Parts: C-alpha cells; sequence; structure tokens
C-alpha cells in the first residue's frame, strides 16, 4: 500500500493520482518545481486521441477539456513533383471523436498541485541510485517514470525490440499565435515531403491560451535537418517559416502573421527509438519497474508518446489494483509490462518504426487511394486512436490491396 | 435515435440495454420467450474473463456477481504416454482477476425482462428478410445479432478470414452437481489428450444453483467424437463419465457422485469457424450490420465466444454513441466492424484456429516449460483475458524461445 515513483511527468503523475484515489500512499520525486515547468521550454506537442483522453476523464483529470481547442480530423498532403507549389495528394478525414493537445507546461504542474492536495508526498530532488535504494526499502513498489532522463538508462536496452540505435529524424517544435484556423474543421495537417521530412500542425492550449503547434521532422542530413545554426527564438521562428515557404507554400498562406506564443515555445532535438527491459536490479539486489517512455520510447512522428503514456499508466494502475496484498516481485513487474507490450505497444512501435523508413510502394498506393476512397482515409485517421487497427493491411502489400477493396465497396 | 436488433442474445441484449441507457429507442426481435429459454437446453459454457465481466459491471448488468462461483485460475494437464493413469504435464496458474460463468438460461431472460422495464420494444417473431426490410424503413440502424441462427447466413462468408470450412471439433456440454470442488483454488481445468481432444471443467451458476460445466471437444472421427448414439440424458451423463474414466482418471476421482443439474443441462453439436462480411444488402437495397457471432464465429476451444460478444457489443455501442446524428451508412458499419476485427478479434481468431490444429513442437515445449517456469504459466492463464498478449511468441518458434527466457529470468 506504499508506492514510490521517480519522475513527476505525464505517466508518473497520472499513475500517482490514480493510486491516491484508490487509497494508496504515494511518494513522488520531482527534479523541477511546478512554476519552473510552467515557464520553461515546451516538452512535447502532446496530441492525445479520444481513448487516451477518456482515461483522463475517467480519473477526473480532464481539467482543460472545455478550454482546449478540439482537433477534429487528420489531413495528409504530398507536394506535386512536377506542378510548382501544388500537391499531388491532398485529403482529410474526420476523427470519430476529438483529440486534444494540452501543453504539458500546464498539465504536469497542475497535476503536481493536485497530487499534494490529495495527500501525495512530493519530494524535490534529482533522484539517483541512492534514492532508489532508499525507496525500495521503505515502499512495496518503486517505479521509474523519468522519461528521457539519464536515470532511465539504468534499464537494459532490449536490442531485439529496438531496430534502431540512431535517431531517425531531427526534431523541432514551434508554438505560435496568429495562424489562420483550418476550415471547415480542425485537423492534424500532415505534410509528407518525400525524401526530406514531415511538417505537422494542429491547434492546442498553452500557457498564454489557444495556439497552434508546428512540428518538424527531418531526415538526418537533409534539407529539414536544419536547427544546428539556430540560436535565438527569432531565428527559430524564421527557420520555421523558411521550411513552410520552401516545402509547403499552401501552409505558409496560413502563417503570414504568426508569432511565438512565448520565447520558450520552441524546441529542437533528436533521439533514437528505444525499448528497454522493464525490471532493473539495484546494487543491493532490490528491483524497480520502469514506466512509459523509460521502457518504450518512440520517435514522435506518429504522435503516440503521450497516448502511450496514458495507456501504459492505465494498464499499470489496473495491474497494481488487481494484485492487492500480493508481492510486487520481478515476475509481477515483468508480466505487467508484458501485457502493455504484447497487448498494445508492440503494434504502436512496429507501425511507427516502419513510418520512419522510406515508404514502400504499397504504402504510397494506400496514401494515394485514400484521397479517392473516403472509408480508407477514415481508417487512416482513426487508426491514430488505436494503431493495432493498421495490421496487417498497412505493412503487407497483398493485404493492403484487400483492404482498399473492402473500403471501396462501402464508399 | 431509433435502433432495431434482431436476436435477443448476449450481444444483442447487452447492446440494447446500453442504448436504452443512452436515451435511444430500441426495437428487438426475439424468437423465444424468456421462460422457454430458462427451461430449455443449455447454449454455452460462457466462461467470461475479467475484462468482459467489467464491461457488464460498467453497464450495471452484473446481476449474478455475488452468487456465481468464481473461477480463479487455469490448469493444464497432459496424460503421460507411458505411465498409466498419470500426467506428464500438470500445472496451474492464478488469474489476476476472477472469471465467472453465468448460464445464459439465467442471463438472457433476465436481461429481456430488464430491456422491457427500461422501455425497449420487444417483438416476438422468428424474424426473416421481411422483418429486416420493415426495420430498415422505420429505424436509423438495424443490427442482426442472431448467433448461429439461419438468418446469420444472410451475410457473406469471408473466405480469406476463414481458414476452415468444416467443423474442427465435435462438441458436448454436461452441467453437473456433486463434483468435488477444486482445491486450493478453482480453475478452468484443461486436459489435452494428444490426437484425441480436450476436456475442460470449471464451476458456474445455473438455474438450480452452483454447478460445474464439463466441456468435451473431440477431433472428428476420433475416440471423443462420440455423441451420435447418445439419445437420453442418462446416456449423456454416462458417456461423459466414460470419457473421464478412459482419458482423465485424475478428473474421474472428482466425479464419483455427479448428477445432471437438470435433464436439459446437456448439449452436443459442431460447427465450422466462420468469419463474415459485416454489411448485408437486402433486396430493397437497404443495409444491415451484423454483430458478434454473426460476423466472427469461433470454435469454443479457447472459451472466447461470450467474451468476444461482450467486447464486440461494447465496441459497437461506443461507435454508435460517437456517431451522433451522423448517417449509419455502409461505410460507418464497415468501419465499426473493422475496429473490432483489426483491433482485437483477428488475434482471438488466429490464436483459436491455431489451437484447433495439431500442436507444433515449439508449442509443446511452451506447455511443458510452463510447468517449471511459473511466469510463463501466468502469461498463459492471463492471456485468456486478452489473447492479443500471445503474439508473436505463441505462433513462432524463435520468439517462443525468447519469451521463455524472459519468463525464466524473473521466476
Ligand atoms: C518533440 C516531441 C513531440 C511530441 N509530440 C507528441 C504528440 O503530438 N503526441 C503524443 O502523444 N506524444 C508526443 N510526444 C511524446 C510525449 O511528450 C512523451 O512520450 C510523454 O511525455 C511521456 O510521458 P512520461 O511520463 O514517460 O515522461 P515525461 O512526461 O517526460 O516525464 C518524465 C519526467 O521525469 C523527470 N525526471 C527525469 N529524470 C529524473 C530524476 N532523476 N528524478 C526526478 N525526475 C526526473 C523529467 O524531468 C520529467 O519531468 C512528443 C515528444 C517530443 C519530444
Ligand atoms: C458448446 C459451446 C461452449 C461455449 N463455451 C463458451 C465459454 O466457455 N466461454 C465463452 O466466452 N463463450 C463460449 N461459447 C460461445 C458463446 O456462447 C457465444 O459465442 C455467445 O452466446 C455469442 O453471443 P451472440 O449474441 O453472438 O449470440 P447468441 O447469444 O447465441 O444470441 C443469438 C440469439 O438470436 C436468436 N435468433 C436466431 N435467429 C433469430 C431470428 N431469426 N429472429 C430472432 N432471434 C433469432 C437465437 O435463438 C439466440 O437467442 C460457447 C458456445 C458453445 C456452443
Ligand atoms: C507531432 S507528430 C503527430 C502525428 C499525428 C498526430 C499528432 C502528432
Ligand atoms: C469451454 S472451453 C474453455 C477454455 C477456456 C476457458 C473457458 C472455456
Amino acid at each position: 500500500k506504499r508506492i514510490a515513483i521517480v519522475g513527476a511527468g505525464q505517466s508518473g503523475l497520472q499513475l500517482g493520482l490514480g493510486l491516491l484515489a484508490a487509497g494508496y500512499e504515494v511518494t513522488m520525486f520531482s527534479n523541477r518545481t511546478g512554476e519552473d515547468i510552467r515557464r520553461g521550454k515546451v516538452m512535447s506537442s502532446q496530441c492525445m486521441f479520444d481513448t487516451s483522453l477518456q482515461i483522463e476523464r475517467d480519473l477526473g483529470l480532464d481539467h482543460w477539456a472545455s478550454d482546449c481547442p478540439t482537433v477534429d480530423g487528420i489531413g495528409l498532403a504530398v507536394p506535386h513533383p512536377e506542378q510548382k507549389g501544388a500537391k499531388v495528394i491532398d485529403w482529410a478525414a474526420r476523427l470519430n471523436a476529438s483529440a486534444q493537445s494540452v501543453d504539458q507546461r500546464l498539465k504536469i504542474p497542475a497535476w503536481m498541485d493536485e497530487f499534494q492536495k490529495k495527500g501525495g508526498e512530493l519530494v524535490f530532488k534529482d533522484a539517483g541510485i541512492d534514492e532508489l535504494e532508499a525507496c525500495t526499502q521503505s515502499h512495496d513498489l518503486t517505479l521509474v517514470a523519468s522519461g528521457k532522463g539519464e536515470i532511465s538508462k539504468l534499464f537494459e536496452r532490449d536490442a531485439h525490440k529496438s531496430p534502431y540505435d540512431k535517431p531517425q529524424r531531427a526534431l523541432a517544435l514551434t508554438y505560435v499565435k496568429g495562424m489562420a484556423p483550418r476550415e471547415p474543421f480542425s485537423a492534424v495537417c500532415m505534410n509528407l515531403i518525400p525524401g526530406v521530412g514531415e511538417y505537422f500542425v494542429f491547434p492546442a492550449l498553452t500557457t498564454t491560451g489557444p495556439c497552434e503547434i508546428m512540428v518538424f521532422e527531418g531526415v538526418p542530413g537533409g534539407p529539414m535537418d536544419c536547427w544546428a545554426d539556430v540560436k535565438t527564438p527569432e531565428e527559430h521562428l524564421a527557420r520555421s517559416k523558411w521550411i513552410l515557404d520552401t516545402f509547403t507554400p499552401w501552409e505558409a498562406e496560413r502563417c503570414k502573421d504568426i508569432e511565438l506564443t512565448d520565447d520558450n515555445g520552441i524546441l529542437a532535438g533528436r533521439f533514437a527509438p528505444t525499448v528497454r527491459k522493464p525490471v532493473a536490479t539495484l546494487p543491493s539486489g532490490r528491483k524497480v519497474l520502469g514506466l512509459a517512455d523509460v521502457v518504450v520510447l518512440n520517435d514522435p512522428i506518429t504522435g503516440q508518446g503521450s497516448n502511450n503514456a496514458a495507456k501504459c499508466a492505465d494498464t499499470y494502475l489496473k495491474s497494481i489494483l488487481a494484485r492487492g496484498d500480493g508481492a510486487a516481485d520481478a515476475a509481477w513487474m515483468q508480466q505487467t509490462f508484458d501485457r502493455y507490450w504484447f497487448g498494445y505497444a508492440q503494434w504502436v512501435t512496429q507501425w511507427t518504426n516502419m513510418l520512419l523508413a522510406p515508404p514502400p510502394p504499397h504504402v504510397l498506393n494506400l496514401l494515394g487511394s485514400a484521397g479517392a476512397v473516403p472509408p480508407l482515409a477514415s481508417a487512416f485517421a482513426n487508426g491514430f486512436d488505436d494503431p493495432r487497427t493498421f495490421f496487417p493491411w498497412f505493412a503487407d502489400a497483398a493485404e493492403s490491396e484487400r483492404y482498399i477493396a473492402t473500403c471501396a465497396a462501402v464508399a
């Protein structure tokens, strides 16, 4: 009945609040104050689809639902190789239920406040092995929910579940005000630049109100691997507009008057997709369980990290509650992760790792057919809510043709 | 806001009650009265695992939860080829949360009563095309939830999702009183007779109170394809005991004083696993959507039909509620099924169709290893709650060896 969590992030706080509500005692380690998180740099574009949002609703944690703009569809565009400034693919499809992007700068600090108000023990320290050794002696279970923090490397990389050992994209974020709203409905507007990268943009809620978030992913060494020489916010905004002018002029028409939401509404970085073994053993022989990005870390190209974090914390909470007074031993830890991985995250991860690679012919045919077969576009869009629904037709050519036929027959 | 359902069974009634609670008008066609169902022959062994049970809880429909015996684990035994009357494999593992088997003779008629009390329109008739033509003119959506009824063949068989066109097992059920309870916990006791068939037994609740349900599955033409000459209840009970004496004498020790719960607590039959296309078009050109066993029908060897029905009706209810005033057209119908199939039922179906075939070597090694690696036994047992968690390690030899290693490392 006493649980410790290292890392006051999305999964750690969602889990901790769920545990307090179920009557557990929870100790949490945070390496930052709430206000420094609110005013520091953005961490994500955190587009959460309806199933993830519902996990939050069900815990009573959808505190921004009324004020956050809804994201109501997915759009996909590809530049026309010949015609200047035109697209050869340009379609959209509605989500069956809205997505929402609530800035983690808002959400994480407010959930830290709620955690304390609900009786959690917040401890402020950059935690290391010594804190984990202490926690495992005074608590029935200790989780590491540290995201991309260095302590996450305590867990052993799972080579067989990690096909990549290098970053597959160069990343940047720019949060802006003044973008022309998308009509007639909002969407994740996905621009796929063949051989170069991707630009995604959608509305969100941040610390100065509603905005849109521009998301840039560049094939390393290509024209959109282009943030190294950017050293000021102003240079960042300018490089952002430069990308749209150069590769997606249709989107640049929406951005004639964009400004940064704030000077810290920017980010640039990269990382390798990595899966890790969930059970780490400390020097003392005691054991800790990794959560969410500590054990399954994906490139953001499919917008699944925050969705994975919510779904992972839900699965771990259910497993803790079902265990009761049972021992939180390594077997239980491993089985808890196994259910998440084999039941769900392996399919999110396989799909995302496929999309980082160059698209094979059957995939380009799927993307093209979706522009003329609205049921297939709808399947694409709503697959973002449960990427299991892409298999096997997205990854295999013969099955892709069968599914196109199924969709065509009901259009 | 007006919905018609043909077939007053598990999925149709669960869906109908969910719809009434959400404010819809629901018309339902039943081909039997509630009392004739309560007193007629058994229809299933309906072992529902925790996720399915929770769908019922969440709708307020767990009316027997306190009185039904819990099923708390899974056991697996294989006879020893040499040693007489002994087993070469004999292990068990606890379920993380209980399963329960509430006889459909109890559940379906009580839910019919509740359906009427909550304002549903129950119509008593053996429905055919004429009723479907009428319903599609007076309702916004018409579903066919007819199980193995003849009208289910209105929907087109999906050859590519149906590897079998003949029954793979000869089936029988015997509901009994007086069986020695399993100690120290209850379980689905699975007896795998190599090359012959399977005997499963577990506690349940029926119309005369708590019982156990014996489940017999025989490879066609083999020693357990043995119900053709049985023509009375007494002969049925006797043939049931004969099987245990001949192939599972360890189970016969529990059955020295068993009696039928009632003369209609017996069943024998067979059918081919079949998947169908979800959208059927009537002579008028109007369309209907199939539900649960109408579109995905599996052999009962994995105990998944009632679980699939609950999960299918949950997915369809969520899809209806999300649609709102949107058209219930063929595309929406097809996408609703697609989410069920690609997201979930394809994996239940692939797993079950593999187990009907002879077990390959890596599978026999998995079953053997589970007796000495408790984390692998636990994975087997709790996989019954979400068969997605068997992939890819159950179906591929190299991945099975990797998972055995993972389980061994935390034992
Ligand atoms: C550029 C980018 C774009 C993204 N876009 C999306 C999107 O559109 N949709 C989506 O679903 N996901 C998106 N994500 C992913 C998502 O933001 C993360 O996957 C999610 O935050 C993971 O939650 P978590 O709990 O695992 O980690 P985090 O939310 O990162 O929480 C980890 C916390 O632990 C802290 N910590 C680290 N080390 C220690 C320590 N020693 N002691 C104490 N605390 C420590 C960290 O500082 C942090 O506060 C994006 C990510 C990036 C980088
Ligand atoms: C031997 C056996 C053992 C089983 N064991 C298990 C187990 O342990 N666990 C498990 O999870 N599942 C088990 N099942 C499967 C499970 O019982 C079914 O999959 C489940 O009942 C399917 O629900 P449904 O709504 O699709 O169909 P049903 O529950 O069968 O409902 C269909 C209804 O429609 C009626 N109907 C048919 N035609 C018409 C018509 N023209 N008009 C009106 N009504 C009509 C039928 O009479 C019936 O009442 C077993 C099945 C069998 C046969
Ligand atoms: C930031 S990349 C992405 C893709 C899809 C949905 C949301 C975000
Ligand atoms: C009736 S076969 C079976 C198998 C597993 C669980 C329940 C039933």
